[PDB]
RNA sequence: UUAAGUUAGAAAGGGCGCACGGUGGAUGCCUUGGCACUAGGAGCCGAAGAAGGACGGGACUAACACCGAUAUGCUUUGGG
């Protein structure tokens, strides 16, 4: 959370996409009964929420 | 033996009493909820989009509660 105060705004757009395109493969993996680790995608929500409030609050 | 006479007993089923069960949810005890008030507070919300909703959000989610595509939560300050 602060570590993602360090980075740009740009930086931090990025980080997001890795994150949904993460997320995307999670629940993609998930439909197929291939996933395991289930709780990876509670994770990857909360962090894609955390970015776009850092975002949200430079603005 | 015959005759005359007398009287018993009987239960297909039923009645009364008793015993033991069933059904049913009265009664007692209990209280999650109510009822009436007192003292203080507060007496408005809305185009900065209300009241009230619909549909969604969980690993699986039918319902409730919570939340709104940042969705079963995000940041921060304190408490613990």
């Amino acid at each position: 959370a602060n570590d993602i105060r360090d980075l740009s705004t740009t930086e931090i757009q990025d980080q997001e996409k890795a994150l949904k395109e993460e997320l995307f493969n999670l629940r993609f993996q998930l439909a197929t009964g291939q996933l395991e680790n289930t709780a990876r995608i509670r994770e990857v929500r909360k962090a894609i929420a955390r970015m776009k409030t850092i975002v949200r609050e430079r603005e």
